[PDB]
Formats: C-alpha cells, structure tokens, sequence
C-alpha cells in the first residue's frame, strides 16, 4: 500500500502495536559473540543492546578492538551510517578514535546528557573554548571552536587532533536538544528541519566517512533518524515514489543493528516524518 493512506488505515483501526510486533517477529537474528566476551562488559551500556559481529565497527588496536557501534550500509539509497550507544566514562576515548579512523565529518546526538534524572551518556565534548580535552588512552585532543544555540538544536564546530601525527580535522556536532523525556514529538517539523541541517553540512555525503549517530542505546531515536533520511532519499531517486515501503526499509536496516525503532509510537512518528517531509521536498 501507499504510505499516507496505510497510515490513516492503521490509525482508524488502532493496530500500531500489531504492526510493530510483526516487525519484531520478522527481524534478523545474527550472532554478537564479541560484545558478550567478559572483557567487554564495561564497554556496553545495556546488556540487551549489542552490535552484530558481521557489521560491528572495529577499532584499529591490537589489544581490544571492540566498541558498541554498527555500520548500516544502504545499497540502493547509497548512504551509510554508523549507529552507536552514548559514550560511557570508560569509552569516550574509543568513541573519538572511531570518528578519526572512519573519517567521519559529523556526529549526530539525539539525547541530553541527563534525562529523567539519570545520566544517559558521558559529557564527551568540551563546553568552553579555553578548556580542551585530552584522551590519553587513544592519544587524541579535542577543542571547542564555536557553538550556535538555536531553539530546537545546537551546532558545534570541534577540532580533533591526532597527537601521534599532529594531523587535525574539523568535526561538526549536531545536537537535537528537545526530544521529550517521555514519548515522541507531537509534530515532526523540528526533527525534519534538523535532518535538513545535517544534510546541508555535507556530513551525510559520499566524500566523507559515514556520519556517527547516537542516542542513549543507539537504536530508538537513532533508528528514526536514519530510517527517515533513507526513505526520503529513495522517494527522490525512484520513478514511482509511492513504491517506497517503510516497513521493508526498516527490516533491511535491522539486518545491520538489532532493535531499531523501540516502540510503536516511534514507528508511527517515523511514518509521520516521511509523509510530511515528502511534501516539503517538492
Ligand atoms: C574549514 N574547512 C572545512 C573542512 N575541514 C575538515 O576538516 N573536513 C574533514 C575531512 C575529513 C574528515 F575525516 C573530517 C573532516 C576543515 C577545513
């Protein structure tokens, strides 16, 4: 079926939970043996969210190459993304090592450091220009260059220096700051505006390594971001845009990381975002 009318048909019939449970039943199951090794317990935020072995990002290190991060490679859309958990106190150096080694240009953050009165990720970037951060375990230096605070999101320019080689690179930090503590946004308008700002920066384009996207677990809000982006790109590329099937795209993405889209409300919000976004594109 088309999307917008499939949408009203699920609303009128109140069957979002049944649609979402079908997706969960059909999703791929691949091994995640490296994630479950005992030496990696303090590298995982949640015991039930792990990268598959076949798609995990490897650190360029011979001691321990493990990070909770996955490469999502979308062949028809010609887009790639790295989806990862919010960094932990003992993985902030690994996080920036990955950004460096994968040649990423942008980092997309969809959570606040504290939500619901608890810490959802480490404070992994500097908040003042004159107070830079040094990650001694991976030999990197990170400096805040500029910050632009808007009503729904903040954009930061950061300098990452590889202290072994003295090479430097400019990294863009795109921080969506207004996702509610509970539920999903009422309108997709600010989320779509944010997606378009990431696109306009070049961070999603083939001349760079894959964008790094995270929330707390790296599957819920993060899944909504890449699902909406890929569906809108396919609607531009194909002769028949009504052939784009958001459930099929989501199942393809779940071949590369488990659990993408965590609730039926997140699934409905993803439909809404693609539907409204397709009208603005034209
Ligand atoms: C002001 N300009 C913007 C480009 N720029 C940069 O560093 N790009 C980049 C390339 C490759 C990579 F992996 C990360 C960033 C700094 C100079």
């Amino acid at each position: 079926m088309e999307m917008e009318k499939e949408f009203e048909q699920i609303d009128k019939s109140g069957s979002w939970a049944a649609i979402y449970q079908d997706i969960r039943h059909e999703a791929s199951d691949f091994p995640s043996r490296v994630a479950k090794l005992p030496k990696n317990k303090n590298r995982n935020r949640y015991r039930d969210v792990s990268p598959f072995d076949h798609s995990r990002i490897k650190l360029h290190q011979e001691d321990n190459d493990y990070i909770n991060a996955s490469l999502i490679k979308m062949e028809e859309a010609q887009r790639s993304y790295i989806l990862t958990q919010g960094p932990l106190p003992n993985t902030v150096g690994h996080f920036w090592e990955m950004v460096w080694e994968q040649k990423s240009r942008g980092v997309v953050m969809l959570n606040r450091v504290m939500e619901k009165g608890s810490l959802k990720c480490a404070q992994y970037w500097p908040q003042k220009e004159e107070k830079e951060m040094i990650f001694e375990d991976t030999n990197l230096k990170l400096t805040l260059i500029s910050e632009d605070i808007k009503s729904y999101y903040t954009v930061r320019q950061l300098e990452l220096e590889n202290l072994t080689t003295q090479e430097t690179r400019e990294i863009l930090h795109f921080h969506y700051t207004t996702w509610p503590d509970f539920g999903v946004p009422e309108s997709p308008a600010s989320f779509l505006n944010f997606l378009f700002k990431v696109r306009e920066s070049g961070s999603l384009s083939p001349e760079h390594g894959p964008v790094v996207v995270h929330c707390s677990a790296g599957i819920g809000r993060s899944g909504t971001f890449c699902l909406a982006d890929t569906c809108l790109l396919l609607m531009d590329k194909r002769k028949d845009p009504s052939s784009v099937d958001i459930k099929k795209v989501l199942l393809e993405m779940r071949k590369f990381r488990m659990g993408l889209i965590q609730t039926a409300d997140q699934l409905r919000f993803s439909y809404l975002a693609v539907i409204e976004g397709a009208k603005f594109i034209m």
